[PDB]
């Protein structure tokens, strides 16, 4: 308290007098310009929105810690997997195709976005609730979420759109297979798996390279909704999924994923059968079983959700030692475009805000900007230089590379012996699947094609009978039949659609 | 058709050789750096979001015609209103708190932002559903939208938050019981009444003032939804206003709505029984009648909702000579807010976009920025010159002014002979309603008060009672015995909330 | 030292690898898109640049203390002026028309920023080394700082269009003298006087009211530079005067000035026969004399410029208790631009940036937007509130304030008895100047106007003489045979200009 | 002229009233809120400011034509070098340290950057005043434009710092030599050289391809100044270079250079003696000889400054069919880093503005954003699609590329034959220069190493001695006795440099 304090502070910590009346010229005249007050607050006001993330727009999270409780030594020497360390992490959940305010019980694919705070920097395993993607190659991906998202004139969600681009880009079979099932409709985010999808390569203090897949099992189980209940919810309570998060762990109830991975040895990776950097591709577990390495607990939430859940910048660019990239094309373009996307979101110095900072010391040669909030004082800027300001300086091959030799070219990837756009996704429908789960993916297909125009139809009917010809046949009689469920989030037809 | 073309370009007009695949070194190879159409479309994509507005952030709109049928010459100056003028007009409705995903039937005041693209200037009539609101000084407006969106740990809409705020603000219970009330709930945005709800100033060719209010009264009558039908459209279209309104116009069903004002001389207006230049008062029909001017058609929808309802621009500081700003304080602060959150949300010159663009020369002593599209040349930068670059200098009192007197002051506006918190409100909900109306209030309000914390909800019983006791006590009936409508958009309780 | 460091890190604190060498396909390989690396600093460095301040671009600064030695507490209740306080300071100098990297040495005003970090909050006065400015009203000031600037087509300074904006601007005179006169060419910033310029109100712990002015008084003296001396000054070191004020203070050379204020009791300020709320006025030392305060002292240099000097917000909004504005148009007009410059400039939370945060515990009604480093929390966003989160509710006249009484109008400001434009500036041309500074004067005068465009040079003729029948003609003659000094900065003629 | 007009508008299109006084209560009272003029126009004047290029922030241009004069076409299948071609251009030259307001004839690099508006897309041509450049790998480049730029402390530019990366890094022996001698100055734009720099790729129209080097050759000859010429220059006209070209041209002496290419064969760039893709290199004349392409022309001045010039965006990714990139490391960094820059610097549709269109029809896949001007309606935003809205998907080998093998490495480039760093550069010194150049070349680099701390001057004198032993013992001996010429621009030494 200050002798002539007020109860609030204007920006530059002088008494603001009052938080409810404006500066007039006696009570019934006009507001002065210099009400600097209301000034400063009402041009803050019109500043806090920022742009929402594109994709995964509507997400929640948490904190937590990670275990590790094997030894996966031998496979990698970052730190945070070395025997018995523990590693504070935060998560963010979230859909992808939905706006801010969207309702959470939309059919979708969630988003799984772990960070762990290493010793040696921060470690983002930026998942989705899903081991494969739509798309093999990141210039696909703008055209798929747009296509996603709303028509230019009405500002429609359109599921002709939709299907006029996954039956023209047939390498999406796998997963438009998976967002059709099931686990298109997570219970809640405790309720789901996680997944890596893309291979990443593990190097280990030898120097010895594995290509790695990630797989997170919820201790909860997997559990879903039906379409007819995600509807229901998404107009009785829009933020399903970011309440339960929150009261969960506010009532002592912390969710828990074990993390398992896959490891191919370095040259098996350029001869195994399915290409392993095909994201459209999932790894035979009978070929390559899954490791165990620890286990994620979620116990903490956040105080702040603007602070350290909407202004968290993830990115899979930001490996540790002992972990690298692939030579998965989705993947190497996500090294280019989140900390792009960071600069216009958040800022320059998005890495400076608290939930972004490494818990290691940064010494990184990168000065000035807007919202420089921690300076380098009189370090040099240059290198190498005469001050004793250090630098780095490594020559040769990169501990987290691999070979090359072509042609520059814009083409598909080769295919290895046994990829196709539709095998993997037959096998999701006639061998994991059960009969009731296959009766309602019919009824969430047949729902889905519901007043999409004719043409685009034909083509969804080659496309499913392509991966299986029982399934598409049953798919095709029930659309004719105009059958079929509502699916959250989205519709067909009408003069405000294509 | 250029000779080398490949079916679309780069931002340069150059061909871009592909939309689908990257460039890469052989077919197994990484992507390079020099992948420049990759990087265009990415950095772009990563730039599409700006952030959304702060209210209103959820609406759609389309373009239209006013025709002035009636003889109001004597009230006002300005062209858009003499005799005979039809003049091309804008409108977007949209909800107040929730974000750009939100469902479009939660219960809320809806927007109605209308433009007349005059032949002396952009005028802009930003009214609401709503001939009130539920504030009187624009320092209070911060907080209040704030209370409305979402606590800050959990990111939930909280109820007792809502509560808290109304029942410390007691200004609020005449817009309060609207929003509670039938029309809370509009069935479609052509199925409600638009109001410029505060008092503006009409000034004629002679000099003489007369303080106004506007009143669009929709041709297609007042039709609202029950919570429950509410709820359930929320779940099923979270879309269903917009899409409702972009059908109706492309099936040829074009809505309107007719033009009333309410026109009080200016003298009048300092000693009027109710404060005319308090937002939270009607003034009496009876007292000063609705006079007709003419007629609202919208008859065409737009091309692209991005370009020209996204980033329209509207500012109640567009007005155009014969209509001018008044006492209002509410009214005084939205002639600085709009633009200045347009600044930030579009960009400094929002007002050379198409949409946003008068028909009428602009002339105007503003140069540089960024994304200056149309430039003024050689012309000079200052005034007076020798040039013969002209400028305006008028001197003098304004034509649309007003007298004031006092010293520097933040206090409550002077009560006027009958003004009051409570009067209007309880006449509302006495005398205006049916029987049927005021039973669907009570499970309303005891509906939205469940779970609220107890402390709030007796502070909601007072003000209940406050604005009629019958009522009052009947709401506190049902609160107690925990009966109620769930409400679209909003709850409290649990461990979530306050 | 981790246990794979490299000597530096990237963003996310984990090795760099290289700050030299770029990762390639091999030796003579095309750069990967995955050198993440690479792109962290190459777009850090893209965004590097802010926009400079308009206007006042070049300038430099240091940090010190302000000790009161005088007895002022019966004319103010400020905490930073009660007798014995000792505050630490921070001061940027500055010139006013030219862009970041421009000569110290142009003839122009130069700028006297000072900051208090104060106990009750950053106190700042924002002042100039002249005690008057060229204007009355704030509408006048974006043409006065675009005229002093580039033409619009060449790009070029151009004495005529700030001849034609002087001379059809008469108020200007008493500064454009001043200017003319020895001081438009401090040799350092350590010897040159500093003035707030404008009317400010002090009120006493009582309540009491007086009108004031503030004077720093270098204790180095006052020297100036010739125009031949600035100029070739300006080609051997465009940063002499930064470069000054570092190497002194770093020699140990601390440079001082004593606060002097003159004080005019409230119900004077009305009456007295120049306007001291106009702030082309001085106000006469024989009718209100000089008061001691205090003595500052610089004797800090900056450890970052940028961050600590070109980031620093400066805004005479920044009151504290017991100092207030006053009904001087352009002060009031300066309380607006500033901070509404600054959120452009820098971004939304400027005042949390380190050098901009003050003393005391800031609690202001102002959350999330971008680059939010210090969050609140879980406190309550909205007022009232039953969560024990404080705010401010005064009510009733303010402190700081006065009276008014009139109509809305656009006009000049009465004249008192002794007002016009150009009686004080012919005082200074015939009472304060020397022989040789009015020799100098005129030599100054006269070339500034070479070349100027024969019709804006008549008509400064007229402005001259006006000022003084003497020393008018004296320009005259001189201009007609082509005589005159060079002008650090500014010429006139040519094909390039007017 | 609408009837009630006033001179000029506000943005909305409506009579401003006044662009000289705001609007008061009363003569003698405060500005009120609701002047929004005095808003509208402060608040914009607050934004036209943008960042300023880093680097070539000082610069300015002028428009003109390209006309082709021979057949190269067995060379090149583009549109803009096909016989008799005639297409507009636009220049833009500048410095590369200096700010917005640094004086013009500082010593520096001088870049010459080409925009050819052809039939195929805008074609840029990003070269500077030197065929060679400092470096060789774009990850230095960050580091070594922040050393020619200013210490962290004092903000002053500072020759030991500037040395010390010089010393550090040899591979810029041979520009440091360039920028040293003689055309470290040029007296006019007019009268100095522009080069490609880099080598580009050339394809014709059967496929075949050449390594090509630009070189325009200037009508005007090559003048420079000296060391003292400039200092004085830099101090009497700031803009000197600026003011010669907008005077040349508008007096009609319209300057121009000739183009000539060298043409490599493809296999050869690979065993060249010397490596083409090594940027610190030029390719021999007696080897490749010059081939006369056309004839450049600047003809027209800008009418907009700031609109023209200050936002265009040139971009080496800015290339049309017929003309590609080459493997040298620093043009693949720069086809990624200009864009970069210009969506920070301008906007995200920076090429929307004028200046930056193409002249043909483009068809890109880019939606929304912020100031979308000309918007793509209800175009598709996907492809493949169904609705007959255009895309590309070429497949294979692209024509503008080469071939790659490797592993990912950090390292430099292998050495051809004759490649190391100072041979080049001592070819200039001993067999290029005159006697009277290599004299002034002493007394320029002793001079440019007065005050440089004697460390750093110790590995300079070696630095020197690799060039060539006799010119750096005499470089050497006039530093040991203090002698040596002033530097435009730069000096070292003090209390406030390193
Ligand atoms: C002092 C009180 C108010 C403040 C400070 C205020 C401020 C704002 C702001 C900053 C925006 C966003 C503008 C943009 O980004 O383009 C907005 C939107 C809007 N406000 Fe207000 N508002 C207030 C009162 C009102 C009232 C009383 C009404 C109705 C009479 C109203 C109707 C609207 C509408 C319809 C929109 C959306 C315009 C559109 O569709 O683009 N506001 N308001």
């Amino acid at each position: 308290t200050t002798p002539h304090a007020t109860g609030s502070t204007r920006q530059n910590g002088a008494p603001a007098v009052s938080d409810r009346q404006s500066l007039t010229v006696g009570s019934e005249g006009p507001i002065v310009l210099h009400d600097t007050h209301l000034l400063e607050t009402h041009q803050h006001f019109n500043r806090m929105n920022i742009p929402e993330r594109r994709p995964h727009a509507k997400g929640s999270g948490a904190f937590g810690e990670f275990e590790v409780t094997e030894d996966v030594s031998k496979y990698t020497k970052a730190l945070v997997f070395q025997p018995g360390t523990k590693t504070e992490t935060l998560l963010r959940f979230s859909t992808v195709a939905g706006e801010l305010g969207s309702p959470d019980t939309w059919r979708d694919v969630r988003g799984f976005a772990l960070r762990f705070y290493t010793e040696e920097g921060n470690y983002d395993l930026v998942g989705n609730n899903t081991p494969i993607f739509f798309l093999r190659d990141p210039m696909k991906f703008t055209h798929f979420i747009r296509s996603q998202k709303r028509l230019p004139d009405s500002g429609l969600r359109d599921a002709t759109m939709q299907w006029d681009f996954w039956t023209n880009n047939p390498e999406s079979a796998h997963q438009v297979t998976y967002l059709m099932g099931p686990r298109g409709l997570p219970r809640t985010w405790r309720e789901m798996n996680g997944y890596g999808s893309h291979t990443y390569l593990w190097v280990n203090a030898q120097g010895e390279k594995h290509w790695v897949k990630y797989h997170f099992i919820s201790q909860q189980g997997v559990h879903n909704l039906s379409n007819d209940e995600a509807t229901k919810i998404a107009g009785e309570n829009a933020d399903f999924h970011r309440q339960d998060l929150f009261e969960s762990i506010a009532k002592g109830d912390h969710p828990k994923w074990d993390l398992y991975i896959q490891a191919i040895p370095y040259e098996e990776g350029k001869t195994y059968r399915f290409n392993p950097f095909d994201l459209t591709k999932t790894i035979s577990q009978k070929d390559y079983p899954r490791i165990k390495v620890g286990t994620l607990t979620l116990n903490r939430n956040p105080k702040n959700h603007f602070a350290q859940i909407e202004s968290a910048a993830f990115s899979p660019s930001n490996t540790v030692p002992g972990i690298g990239l692939s030579p998965d094309r989705m993947l190497l373009g996500r090294a280019f475009a989140y900390h792009d996307a960071q600069l216009y979101r958040v800022g320059a110095h998005v890495n400076q805000l608290p939930v972004n900072r490494p818990k290691n010391a940064v010494h990184n040669y990168a000065f000035e900007g807007q919202m420089w909030y921690d300076h380098t004082g009189d370090r040099s800027t240059y290198v190498p230089n005469s001050n004793g300001d250090s630098w780095s300086d490594e020559t040769g091959p990169v501990d987290d590379g691999w070979e090359a030799d072509g042609t520059l070219t814009r083409e598909a990837q080769a295919l290895r012996a046994d990829d196709d756009d539709f095998g993997q996704a037959g096998t999701l429908v006639r061998e994991v699947f059960s009969d009731q789960e296959r009766d309602d993916f019919v009824e969430t297909v047949a729902g889905a094609l519901k007043g999409v125009r004719q043409d685009v139809q034909a083509r969804a009917f080659e496309y499913w009978k392509n991966v299986d010809a029982t399934i598409g046949q049953r798919i095709e009689d029930e659309v004719k039949r105009h059958e079929g469920d509502g699916i959250p989030g989205v519709e067909a037809g009408g003069e405000a659609r294509i």
